């Protein structure tokens, strides 16, 4: 929890290479910056962004009073994908198991997510985006 976030504020603002990610259209190089923000119930949250990436969807996740460590290194920061008219599976909706983990380790953040879609055959999806500083 604490070394967690330390470890993510020690790589605010740093610039870092793209090692990979599900979006082959990108700049190759990814900048973490991460911003406080509210909550809707007023509590306080911390916004980690994958910059100067090129890439239309910003690797993004969202740290607040839900997220919970999976290992020292991840954090779960979303379980659900649920927008108005749709989720991670586009319209008609359909995401099933939807999770976006954060991980940070190797001096290397990775955003992914992973869900079935249920129109689709319960296709899965695995999209993740690393940064290497």
């Amino acid at each position: 929890g604490n070394d967690f976030v330390s470890r993510l504020k020690a790589l605010d603002g740093r610039e870092g290479k793209i090692v990979s990610s599900y979006d082959d259209e990108n700049t190759g190089r990814c900048r973490l910056e991460l911003q406080k923000y509210e909550l809707e119930d007023g509590s306080q949250g911390l916004a980690v962004y994958l910059q100067d990436t090129g890439m239309y969807f910003t690797p993004s996740a969202g740290l607040d009073k839900e997220t919970k460590l999976k290992d020292a290194n991840t954090a779960v920061v979303s379980t659900s994908s649920e927008r108005p008219g749709g989720d991670a599976c586009g319209d008609f909706g359909g995401a099933l198991g939807y999770k976006k983990v954060l991980v940070l380790k190797d001096n290397q953040v990775t955003i992914r997510e992973t869900f079935r879609c249920v129109m689709d055959g319960f296709k899965k999806y695995d999209l993740s985006t690393t940064c290497q500083f």
